[PDB]
């Protein structure tokens, strides 16, 4: 038993810091309250981490989320009891259907008064059970750097996901009188590698084959990469989800944009007729395949024939096989098997007849929408267009949230991704209010990049207290919303004299002619600003 | 034996069908597609006001509001997903104070349960610890069963949230077949052994009141959960001569300008009422739960009351509904299990109409005197008092001689409410004691409002509170609600005390201008940063039609 005295005469809100420190946090988005005050105090008053105040927890969450997509580390939250905890249910299952790393810890009354019906108080390890990869209440300060590693590793390891630490007020406050195991304190196949070579020769045999991308490949600093590496190396066109955006250039030849009920039909087409399918880190959601016995009839053929059919780079064993018959399966980190993979991979010049084949679908069918006539109120796929090239001459590094609605949507058909990590939007859930707070903590992993939301107005509605936030940050975030207002008739609150009262500056778009120029003020502008487009109603 | 009336109706149609059975006029909720098949059914009628929030929290509060202002459940209708987690505080707040509230959520298919479909949550299971009780209605046949079990579930008891998950296909679907008229209609008799086990505890706390040497009525939630509760409250005070302190939950239910009110109790309260907790032998219970702020560490309150628990001098009696409760905190001499108001109507003749216990009228009736409510009262020039502002406000308020609606967000201001308004009328105090949540002041006011159209509504909120849920304003506007919003803004001071004297803050959050705000939101905004302007502020404040808000500057001091 290798033991460890350092932590000796230490409260847990230092424990809880130094641990901090080591699991390379250096910023916490939360809200305080009594129950996690010895360890809101801690983390507030040390100039080693960036705390982020929302106006409610519920922004902390999103802003979190925000944070950990745009940056690949782990959100961390921190609130108090009951109302506190209950504020994050909300981003935790957004961050469990997205499958995004998100630490929350919550202050609980202390361990004698659990199940009393204490002052504030809630079962908030029953409530999170179903919406966290796993949770767990804290029992004493010997056993606090155990759980938060555990936390940690839990949080960053198969499919990403938010955990819950349950901190009762005795136990944070209490210091440290005995001394712990070392290890507690310390952050933390055959077949495998058969299925690997197995792929690679699949891979190797294919004439038209196709990489279908997901969120999974996100999950590595490298995926991109080596994504990139394996398209080039084996001659291989790529279709993202809608989570996927950015993973791959889109102005990559081989690029071939977005698959699915709402993709281009070049990247559906490619799909139908590709005698290999490559899933790396995707879902085969019904939304990217549709009627799934239709799905890859050539794909299916392959398979049939024993000359292709569909390989799976999946982290998680329980999603092999789930949706689609697989005829191979990678087990394990993308990234890290498409590394071991790539060697074997057979370099091909070209493919000179498949990528003819796509190029033609390019020019035969490309997105429409009713585009704007003189005298016309303003389409929203117009605004986007023009905002992504807008974006783009900025030679920055640009960043996009989105509410949830049609604007979401249209922003991933319409804008053009180029770089990882840049598309930040709520899928699995589907949280409206996300835009906001999500740029927020996007903006915060990245100061230096510029942050849109683009965002629609019911959307907005929910979550605009933190435009205040976005201010007492410094965060100069860029919101833009698309207002598109029998039916159900929502008042809208002056978005302008809003944008004011919170401290940004108001912008306003009602005709065609003016908004290229407000488009590039809005941007142009230093601090937060937002922007409102009266656009033409669906 | 079999009703037939539903047949050929959708679920939607049914769900419409049964609000009216349940005496649903009003419904606040948030559309989405797994709710779709009901909201269209509902939304359109001109049976219900369905009531928008910008946030479905909104609709939760908002539900609550009503639910305390009307003794009605507060209805909530809400989608899959994010919808129905938005709603969890609010069914955890109405859990911890006893609120009557059915929520309704949206959810996908039954044929999608448990494949993650888009906007999937295990619901059921997340609002298990924080509902009364919950369930996924499986079929059309099943929907009028479950509604009428909410209803009765959400208001028996102690009142409480329930859940009731309604899958698209199911709200979608057409009743083909009849169903037993037991599950169509919503819920008498009791036993003689049962009456016997009631009316003998009774009489057995009957004589002892009837004895009445240092008596003292602890009333809380419980008597308002009855509208007969407060009356019976009065005519036994009077009868006995009993003295009444209250809950915080309690407040209204009597009349603080009756010489026999000791208004508050507790480690907030008038010290006329802790100390004649200690003076007193009879601890009279009356819907209270003896909370760990009401009660201090258990083994000195109440001493000399327990003296009477080792000489049959008296002791607690305790008026509980759930028996659960009983001596789970307070070791009781007397329980009267059930109704509080009911018991009490049934205890009213076997009670010896006293009309002295003076002794008593002294050791208290002096006592303020020493300790009345003692803050330190502006002087000219000098940054304005919260305490000053509440007291203006309720004498400005009672001058227009209207009910007048109280709902509060959580902190400081919350106890300056509690404290130094004037307690008249039953269910005029609105504001989360049990779970306080931030953000309670605005939605709970608009849902109170809607319950009572002519009442004067007021919200004492604080600046960080009322930062939780400001987008409500809109919704305050859209739904027509004149709520009065006052919001003490003591910015200067932090939120977090890090140390303090024995007789110094951080955490500053960024306000926005509340009265651009106001604006922009649709509403009237006016602020108060002198003592010179106050009392024509106050007066504009209330005097104003429609919805407003009040910023008041305060001193960051206490
Ligand atoms: C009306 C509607 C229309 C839609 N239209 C479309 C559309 O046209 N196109 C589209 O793409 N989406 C569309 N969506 C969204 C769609 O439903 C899904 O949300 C989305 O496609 C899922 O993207 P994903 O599979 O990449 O991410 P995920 O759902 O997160 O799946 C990622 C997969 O990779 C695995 N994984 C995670 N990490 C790793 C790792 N390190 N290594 C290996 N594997 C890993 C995960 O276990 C998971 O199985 C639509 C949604 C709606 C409601
Ligand atoms: C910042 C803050 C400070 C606070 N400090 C104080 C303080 O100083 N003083 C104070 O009093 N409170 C204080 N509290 C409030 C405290 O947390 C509790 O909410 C409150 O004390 C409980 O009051 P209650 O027992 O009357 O209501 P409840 O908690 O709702 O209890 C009601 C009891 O009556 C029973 N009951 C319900 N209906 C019936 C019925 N029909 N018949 C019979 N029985 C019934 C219930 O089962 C329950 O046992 C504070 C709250 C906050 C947020
Ligand atoms: C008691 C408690 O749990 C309080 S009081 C309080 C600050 C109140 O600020 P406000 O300005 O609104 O009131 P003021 O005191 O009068 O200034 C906080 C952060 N909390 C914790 C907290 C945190 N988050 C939520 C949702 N609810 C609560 N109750
Ligand atoms: C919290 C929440 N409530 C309800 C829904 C259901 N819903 C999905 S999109 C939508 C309307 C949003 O419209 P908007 O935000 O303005 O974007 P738009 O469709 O107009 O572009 C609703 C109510 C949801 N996704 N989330
Ligand atoms: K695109
Ligand atoms: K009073
Ligand atoms: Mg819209
Ligand atoms: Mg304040």
């Amino acid at each position: 038993p290798d033991m460890d005295t350092s932590f000796v005469g230490l409260t847990g809100g230092q424990i809880f810091n130094e641990m901090m420190s080591r699991q390379n946090v250096d910023t916490v988005f939360g809200y305080p309250g009594g129950a996690i005050l010895p360890v809101y105090d801690a983390i507030h008053n040390s100039d080693k981490f960036n705390f982020v105040l929302p106006k409610h927890e519920q922004g902390a969450g999103h802003m979190a989320e925000g944070y950990a997509r745009a940056s690949g580390k782990p959100g961390v939250v921190l609130v108090t009891s009951g109302p506190g905890a209950t504020n994050v249910v909300t981003p935790m299952a957004d961050a469990f259907a997205d499958g995004i790393p998100m630490v929350v810890f919550t202050g609980q009354v202390p361990t004698s008064a659990i199940g009393t019906d204490a002052f504030q108080e809630a079962d908030v390890v029953g409530i999170s059970r179903s919406c966290t990869k796993w949770n767990v209440m804290v029992k004493s300060v010997e056993e606090l750097p155990l759980r938060i590693n555990e936390a940690f590793e839990i949080a960053t390891s198969g499919r990403p996901g938010p955990v819950l630490v349950d901190l009762p007020k005795d136990v944070t406050a209490a210091i440290l009188r005995n001394p712990i195991p070392t290890k507690t304190t310390l952050p933390s196949d055959e077949f495998v590698m058969q299925s690997i070579n197995k792929a690679a020769d699949l891979i190797n045999l294919a004439k038209k084959p196709v990489l279908y991308v997901g969120a999974g490949i996100l999950n590595h600093a490298d995926g991109p990469r080596l994504l990139k590496e394996l398209s080039d190396r084996a001659q291989i066109p790529v279709t993202t989800t809608l989570q996927g955006l950015g993973s791959f250039d889109q102005e990559d030849p081989k690029s071939l944009d977005m698959l699915g009920m709402h993709g281009c039909a070049t990247a559906n087409l490619a799909v139908q007729n590709a005698d290999l399918i490559i899933a790396v880190g995707a879902r085969f959601d019904d939304r990217v395949t549709g009627n799934i016995s239709k799905f890859a009839p050539e794909a299916r053929r392959a398979a049939a024939e024993g000359r292709g059919g569909i390989i799976h780079f999946e982290v998680s064993p329980k999603n092999i096989n789930k949706v689609v018959q697989t005829q191979i399966a990678v087990e394990g980190d993308a990234t890290t098997n498409l590394g071991k993979m790539m060697s074997k991979i057979f370099p091909v010049k070209e493919r000179s007849e498949w990528f003819a084949q796509i190029n033609k679908w390019k020019k035969e069918y490309p997105y429409a929408y009713m585009e704007e006539t003189p005298g016309s109120k303003i389409k929203p796929q117009t605004v986007i267009k023009k905002l992504s090239k807008v974006a783009n001459d900025t030679g920055r590094h640009v960043i996009v949230t989105t509410g949830v609605g049609q604007h979401q949507m249209w922003a991933a058909q319409h804008w053009t991704w180029r770089n990882p990590h840049t598309f930040i939007t709520s899928g699995g859930l589907g949280t409206m209010g996300y835009g906001l707070p999500a740029a927020i903590g996007a903006q915060v992993a990245k100061p230096e990049s510029l942050v849109i939301d683009i965002d629609g107005d019911a959307s907005f509605n929910m979550t605009l207290t933190e435009l205040s936030s976005a201010v007492q940050a410094g965060t100069p975030v860029k919101i833009l919303i698309l207002n598109n207002e029998s039916h159900t008739h929502q008042l809208n609150p002056d978005f302008i004299k809003l944008a004011e009262a919170m401290g940004l500056k108001g912008l306003r778009v009602k005709k065609q002619e003016e908004l290229d120029a407000k488009l590039k003020e809005f941007v142009s502008t230093k601090g937060p600003v937002l922007l409102e487009v009266e656009v033409d109603k669906k």
